[PDB]
């Protein structure tokens, strides 16, 4: 598995198609995701592969290590905190991420897990609430996808 | 993974929920399609879980053992010839199935892979068909999704 692909959908006006590479220890994740509204949002992994429900049904962040919340450069970070993606004034952010945690194969595989896309911007933990310490504060799923292998 | 799930969405009227369970050394098939026209459906596993332009980039038939195409039941067959599923006359289609072939894990895993439910009856390689031995003649996608980790 070195390649994946991830198509973002959801309820309202948000989309986007996130691209997976697996090169050397790390995963280059690329891509863009449109109709969100200007600043950050958080951009995580989600545990499960379940759209049953749309994107409540991914449940919470990957987290095999059994950690708390944090950014993707922290040590106490979930294996799925991906940190955030910016959109610009129309919208659009353009994904360029480096990960040495996520895989796309193994024990720390993303496959078959789910994309998330969120509400507000992910505070890395450090806001202050428990509350960050779980989820960045990131608030709600704009658009979520399952993450395959791809050619 | 043990448990998978695969939410089957496309531009019709055609949907529905397949589970997939892995007993014993086996996996078990379960879950219900709608919005299928009366009849035998071809049911495969396509090779990528790449949703980027609909059903059609998910590839050809999942074919790690480069079989042509066949019944569930025949020695030569793709791991992904799940035959067909059967629309009663108010279009359901109840899934029930047990493959030797498909896992949930390993070589054969069809995690991250792509479910796709077919227009027509699957011919199960005997067409006399070049198309028979590619894909039993299932004819178009109706709908398809990309196979994740269940809880
Ligand atoms: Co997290
Ligand atoms: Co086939
Ligand atoms: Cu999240
Ligand atoms: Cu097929």
């Amino acid at each position: 598995a070195t390649k994946a692909v991830c198509v973002l959908k959801g309820d309202g006006p948000v989309q986007g198609t996130i691209h997976f590479e697996a090169k050397g220890d790390t995963v280059v994740v690329t891509g863009s995701i449109t109709g969100l509204t200007e600043g950050d949002h958080g951009f995580h992994v989600h545990q499960f592969g379940d759209n049953t429900q749309g994107c409540t049904s991914a449940g919470p962040h990957f987290n095999p290590l059994s950690k708390k919340h944090g950014g993707p450069k922290d040590e106490e970070r979930h294996v799925g905190d991906l940190g955030n993606v910016t959109a610009d004034k129309n919208g659009v952010a353009i994904v360029d991420i480096v990960d040495p945690l996520i895989s796309l194969s193994g024990e720390y595989s993303i496959i078959g897990r789910t994309m998330v896309v969120h509400e507000k911007p992910d505070d890395l933990g450090r806001g202050g609430n428990e509350e960050s310490t779980k989820t960045g504060n990131a608030g709600s799923r704009l658009a979520c996808g399952v993450i395959g292998i791809a050619k």
